[PDB]
RNA sequence: CCCCCC
RNA sequence: CCCCCC
RNA sequence: CCCCCC
RNA sequence: CCCCCC
RNA sequence: CCCCCC
């Protein structure tokens, strides 16, 4: 009965899946830094409020050093939680790395900035190119009543969600979409139109992004939390959720539009036998996906899975046919400039000549409410 | 009810599988070598930084014996565990060769070299050819603060695991490409681009590579360490099991290829008389892949098993098809550039035969979702 | 398989009349037949 | 064997805890001689189950590594799976992880 | 009669 | 004979 | 009794 | 025994 | 390895 095809679809074993074992111990990282983070006092708009100001003049400025631009992406970033430190603590599920809790109190004195409990300050926030926000002009950080402030610190982080799709991916300091972004989030006051800031403060931050690992981890284990949080989300963690909604594997090019362009549209010429082997190697790959969850969309960022599984070098005829069939079906297949060294022109052409060809005519058989003929257009 | 075909499908026995019994004492190696493998004192950005210089330097120069080199590749490979004295004793787990070791304190005073408690470096350390970095200026090694050290680590490293995946396949001295894996790992930030070794480094270690057999067990032995490791496994880890991703199976072409081009496209002129006899004994060789598992894609290294059971000696019939079929599908079929005293022309030119009078016409039956007619391209 | 040279064969029970026999249905044959196959094969188009 | 050396153990008590400091009972009683098969399975079967399993450097005459590796096979075999029967309050299927 | 390991 | 963790 | 290829 | 592409 | 649109 078909002994030949039962063992084939045993031998998809090589696929799925790496043992998941108690091996630790021997497979350690160690050699822990301690990067400071700045964390605020009790529960007010005061301390916080300052603290906001010298984090945004520490990150804008030359002449820094790894773990305290690290620091301060991180406090700058955890600043809307009643206890940020016992908050770090259970969301960072990271064993490379330790984050201490340095308690920030109230300015009393302030020779040139905070003392946060023995005045360590002086060269931590201590150190005009730097720069500032577009109008030069603003000062004085906002002190007013508790008002405003969810605002203008939701400002400064829906910025940050958003370089995080653009960080990975590829560089795209040429031309890139950040004002498409600008001028969403404005239509409809979800922010206040204003606190606008320099590319150049974007470039520094974006870079350190691209350059540390262990940052973006932080960032997508802080994305896991909040959006599982159930019944009415805070204000500001649904902007949080909003612009990671754009992060939707974004990378897997070669993956979820193969799917929609090539499976999903069911062409005449697609199962041949030469997309007979692709299809059904494509089929297992696509339940290593699944299986998994929770943490599926988020892989080319950090899970090592987007180096030879989900890349189209396994499946290079598939890949070239769904790609190529798939460019009258939608506009936007101008930026992606294509150019592999698998690109396979000679199938390629191929989808594109059968979407021109049909021009309508069949109609996906439809054996249920289509009728017949009455096609011209 | 076919007592020729149930007896004949139990004749498979014959190829799995040799006994696996407790057969110990009597056939023992023996006769154990020393490899003094130098290790780091307690954990800091210290010492080791210095004696990554030592050693990169002890590979690179002529007049070396083989532990001396082996102790080295293993020292350099073997750095970025807490405790790698304790890490080496569990993952070894190779009785021929029983690994010491070599505590390496401060250097305190340094005649030339460093001490490691007794100055016993007369001629271990203190041995222009030898050679260095693409830069003649580099030097110093990098002393400064610890961000940075992960990365002028991992750089070394990434380029070892490069040259495993060829050394046991082929020399491949002529044309190999090295330089296309070091523009990969660039685009994205996952390591500095800078610290290019020259080829003249990579070649008296390739050769080393191949010439020792234990040398390649260690490496191996370290990939399914670190590979089952569950949780967010560290940054160099990720580095590492990036590169073994290259290793599947690296060698066994006459096996994962003759299924993904013979059997997984189902051509008409597959289930013939002459390819009856190969199709059933090649399924029961497929089963001894997966039932073992582990360590099944690393075979030709080691393991044994690679002279007879996964050669295409035993079925040169199908595999000449299934190669000379699988031309026109993928365009990389240039530099294998074939030639075996088996070869079969005569049905090598019948696979390229098919592919090239068929030009679509068929679509493989397909009884579910395909349609009639309509296929001119 | 081509590799049938080494092997002179040669034995008191050779039997030379069956022998031809077998080799006459690999000649004769050249495809046509698929060794029926009820499963995944196809109707026709076996040229060579 | 291993049952009556244990109650060596528990029968004397008081000073069972202080035996390889001055007591002679740990010369081939309480060795592993007696039961180099049983203790290279316990030993090896254990390692993924503790992490501290570093300082211990091991290595012994009778270290018999056909058995080790056989202790540290099943437990990456297994990955939960199998739940000790428990015939009692348990449950069925339902163990991705 | 006895040939090990502990 | 003994090499850990608590 | 045995003559190959792997 | 092994020669690619990812 | 990655290049879009949402």
């Amino acid at each position: 009965m078909a002994t030949l095809l039962r063992s084939l679809a045993l031998f998809k074993r090589n696929k799925d899946k790496p043992p998941i074992t108690s091996g630790s111990g021997g497979a350690i990282r160690g050699i822990k830094h301690i990067i400071i983070v700045p964390i605020p006092g009790d529960s007010s708009i005061t301390t916080r409020s300052r603290l906001l100001d010298r984090l945004v003049r520490l990150i804008g400025n030359p002449d820094v050093s790894g773990p305290k631009l690290t620091g301060a992406l991180i406090g700058i970033l955890s600043l809307f939680v009643e206890s940020p430190g016992q908050l770090i603590q259970r969301i960072t599920d990271d064993p490379d790395v330790s984050i201490r809790l340095l308690e920030v109190v109230q300015s009393d004195q302030s020779q040139s900035g905070l003392t946060f409990a023995e005045d360590e300050a002086d060269q931590y926030f201590s150190h005009s190119r730097f720069g500032w926000f577009e109008n030069k002009e603003i000062s004085d950080i906002e002190v007013q009543d508790p008002e405003g402030f969810n605002m203008i610190l939701g400002t400064i982080l829906a910025q940050i969600w958003v370089l995080v799709a653009k960080a990975v991916t590829a560089p795209d300091t040429a031309a890139d979409s950040e004002l498409r972004r600008w001028i969403k989030y404005t239509q409809q006051r979800r922010v206040v139109g204003e606190f606008r800031l320099e590319r150049k403060w974007l470039d520094v931050v974006r870079n350190r992004i691209a350059e540390d690992l262990s940052l973006r981890r932080f960032m997508v284990a802080l994305i896991l939390d909040i959006k599982r949080t159930p019944g009415n989300k805070p204000r500001i963690a649904e902007m949080i959720c909003n612009i990671d909604t754009y992060i939707v594997e974004a990378g897997l090019a070669s993956f979820i539009l193969t799917i929609k362009f090539g499976i999903e549209t069911m062409y005449p010429a697609l199962g041949l036998h030469e997309f007979d082997g692709e299809l059904s190697t494509l089929e297992s790959l696509m339940n290593l996906y699944q299986q998994m969850g929770e943490t599926a969309p988020y892989m080319v960022i950090l899970e090592n899975s987007i180096q030879n599984k989900f890349s189209a070098g396994s499946y290079p005829l598939l890949w070239s046919y769904a790609m190529g069939v798939g460019v009258e079906l939608e506009n936007s297949m101008g930026g992606l400039n294509f150019g592999r060294s698998y690109f396979d022109p000679a199938y390629f052409r191929l989808g594109q000549e059968m979407v021109r060809r049909s021009a309508g005519k069949v109609s996906s058989t439809l054996a249920s409410e289509l009728g017949i003929t009455a096609e011209d257009a």
